[PDB]
């Protein structure tokens, strides 16, 4: 169901790169927590659609890509889980700005798009 998938994305960590000298913060991707109450709903979602604000271009649709399975938080000591690898999206060579508008959509294997993560 749409709410079961939606709640299965409420605990997430952003994979950021941060320059302390400069203050630039880019988002590389997004980890969704592998909790037992939402494991099956994360295994269900196979693709993610992203709209994000690029550093030089504006807010833009950057398309749809398969999820990656990645060790939670990059930790080899944690199990693999849903990872939205933002850097493989249609960004035109550009980095995605953190804290500016961002919309991530879970795509059912039936191709329906549901908003699971939203930042303004």
């Amino acid at each position: 169901t749409d709410q079961e998938i939606m709640d299965a994305h409420k605990i997430y960590f952003a994979d950021l790169n941060f320059n302390p000298s400069t203050g630039n913060t880019y988002i590389n991707g997004m980890y969704f927590a592998p909790t037992q109450t939402n494991k099956e709903a994360l295994d269900y979602i196979q693709k993610y659609r992203v709209e994000a604000t690029l550093q030089y271009s504006g807010f833009k649709d950057i398309g749809t890509k398969d999820k990656e399975m990645r060790n939670y938080l990059g930790d080899p000591n944690q199990p693999k889980t849903n990872y939205v690898n933002l850097r493989s999206y249609f960004t035109g060579g550009e980095n995605i700005m953190t804290y500016k508008k961002l919309r991530i959509y879970a795509i059912t294997p039936d191709d329906r798009e549901l908003l699971v993560l939203s930042v303004d």
